[PDB]
């Protein structure tokens, strides 16, 4: 399975500002198919604003755009990528600002 090795926001962080993105790094690559950041603030209402990308010289990295000056709030970043090995992985990366 994949997993993550870090991500910006990190889990359960505390940001000194708004972000742009939200970008994943994994131990081994990931796939094309089916691969997404949802991101979510606590109203349960939207806040990415872009499709989820995979960087396309590192199949490692997956990242998504935000949409801009986000209030201070509570946000979840909800993930799913299947693995180079085959399994699906999904997680959620709670941050706030």
């Amino acid at each position: 399975h994949a997993y993550i090795v870090k991500s910006s926001p990190g889990e359960n962080s505390e940001l000194k500002s708004a972000p742009a993105q939200v970008e994943i790094e994994f131990n081994e690559p990931v796939e094309e198919g089916f691969h997404y950041i949802k991101v979510y603030n606590s109203n349960g209402d939207r806040v990415d604003t872009d499709k989820t990308e995979i960087k396309k010289d590192n199949h490692h990295i997956m990242t998504v755009k935000l949409k801009k000056n986000l209030p201070k709030d509570v946000y979840r970043a909800e993930w799913n990528a299947v693995s180079a090995d085959g399994h699906p992985v999904s997680g959620v990366i709670p941050f706030s600002i």
